[PDB]
């Protein structure tokens, strides 16, 4: 019957909810007390990352039935406390697919040509031709680990660069991935073939440290790695060791095991390109997530 | 043609092809004007990349010189007037770097759309400025491609995979031909108002010097993003700075400048400008291809 939008949402969110017969209250940056007070007669709550849906908030909101996040990450929602009260938690990973795939492709191009490091060099007044000699993507092999929507979108874009796209996903059939030009091979056969590796999986026990000391050792010397999915899929200590030896020639990281990362060794490495988790940070993705969460309600 | 001096750092295939063709080869780097002239006294050929300046003084002091080859596109570092006066043939590799230049152009478009260089600098400064960044999704946006030769065509087909609408103009390439590689041509005046991003891929001619100027920037959509990986001066540098200062241009990516290295720092230093030190052809692959293409030409002459 009534939904509280507690973060900054595109007006489309409220209008879809209102067209569906729901009463909508839109407020921003409420204190814990104001949040609890607004939620008393709300069965629904829509957030982005700013609102903290803690155990204290859920337990004080007796009429609450669903917490909806317009985006991917639900670190601001207490999943345990929501499940403790029988509350369902919804999100919109689909709304962020295109923007995350586009950033991943940008990162691949940045690893081949070191555009971020070359800009920093130019801004320091330097003209370093030899230092930034790079590589051509045409004809190189891209290994895509995770063949859901984001992996598929990365594949079709990088195929236009003449990259050979191979990969693996234990959920996606070889017939489905063949339909978008991705040949699946057993995971052990992927490592030695790749010039570039990108990860597009959820973070689970089976995907934690997918890239680790053992799998980096199976890679071609000078592999370049991208993680625009979730911090922890690439083991950060193993990645630093691989960068230190040259086993990994460069890495691009939008995500970290700890955000912001307190260990700065990866961010500070000359062959590491990084962003502060910008995969979903476009007006288009934010508007799409807002629409998708209101449709779900 | 019996002896060839390679005076810049080239791919090792260049020396090997010349030698397999029966030519003696001397490989040197970073020679002074005096050292270069001294090395050339018994050479009928010279192969350069870009650092060696084949000036009138060098040409006139190299009596035995018959041919000057550049392992790259254009001949900026060769005095064509002085070579023609001395009956010296000038050879180069016009298509040796096409894919590498198109790939850099696409990387610059992505970097402008998501402020990747600025984000990396922020992280390296120990900051987490997520709330200060707002990127643009490319799908559905319009990319204007001015110049539809090999490089513009290669940029087009790559950016089409991102769902960008690729429009453009070229007075040589017909609208029917560009349609075959997915670029919709319209009169040049109709291109400016439609673009979210503009990239230039023309030669540098009197007609393309300042193609983007105060007049044409005013015809663009407010917040246009511009890329120049082609030739310094196609985008008027003063007009670009004025457009960045007003917000008429939201960002620019430059691989090339009217002066290299640029001594005027206004553009490079701008917060919304990303840049490279002329890296368009700087890949192992493009260098290998240019080195091969120039050496095969010298052996063909023999
Ligand atoms: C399609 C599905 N794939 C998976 O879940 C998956 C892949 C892998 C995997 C392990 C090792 C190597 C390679 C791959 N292990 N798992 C469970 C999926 C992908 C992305 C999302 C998302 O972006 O939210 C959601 C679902
Ligand atoms: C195909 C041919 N186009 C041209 O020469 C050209 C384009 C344009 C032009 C003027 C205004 C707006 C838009 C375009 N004016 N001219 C003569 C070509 C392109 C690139 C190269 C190269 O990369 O060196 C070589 C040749």
């Amino acid at each position: 019957r009534k939904v509280l939008i507690s973060d900054s949402l595109d007006p489309c969110c409220r209008k879809i909810l209102q067209d569906g017969g729901l009463q909508v209250v839109e407020k921003q940056n409420l204190s814990k007390e104001e949040l609890i007070a607004e939620l008393q007669d709300c069965e629904g709550l829509i957030v982005r990352s700013a609102t903290k849906v803690t155990a204290d908030v859920i337990n004080a909101a007796e009429k609450l039935q669903v917490v909806g996040r317009a985006g991917t990450g639900v670190d601001n929602v207490d999943l345990e406390a929501a499940t403790r009260k029988g509350i369902l938690v919804m999100n919109t990973p689909n709304g962020n697919s295109l923007s995350a795939a586009e950033l991943t492709c940008g990162m691949i191009m940045c690893l081949a040509r070191q555009i971020p490091q070359a800009t920093a060099s130019m801004k320091d007044g330097k003209w370093e031709r030899k230092k930034f000699m790079g590589t051509e993507l045409n004809g190189k092999t891209l290994g895509i680990l995770g063949l859901g929507r984001i992996g598929r979108e990365v594949a079709t874009r990088m195929q236009s660069f003449g990259m050979k796209t191979i990969g693996y996903d234990p959920i996606i059939s070889p017939e489905v991935s063949a339909s978008f030009g991705v040949q699946q091979l057993p995971l052990e056969e992927i490592w030695p073939l790749c010039d570039f590796i990108t990860v597009h999986t959820p973070l689970l026990p089976s995907t934690t440290g997918l890239l680790n000391d053992n799998t980096f050792a199976q890679c071609k010397k000078g592999v370049r790695v991208v993680n625009c999915a979730r911090g922890g899929i690439v083991d950060e200590g193993a990645l630093l060791r691989a960068l230190q030896s040259g086993q990994c020639a460069g890495a691009a990281l939008d995500v970290f095991t700890e955000e912001p990362p307190r260990d700065r060794a990866l961010v500070d490495h000359e062959n590491v390109i990084s962003c502060p988790h910008l995969g979903a940070s476009t007006k288009e993705a934010q508007s799409r997530c807002g629409e998708e969460i209101a449709v779900q309600f």
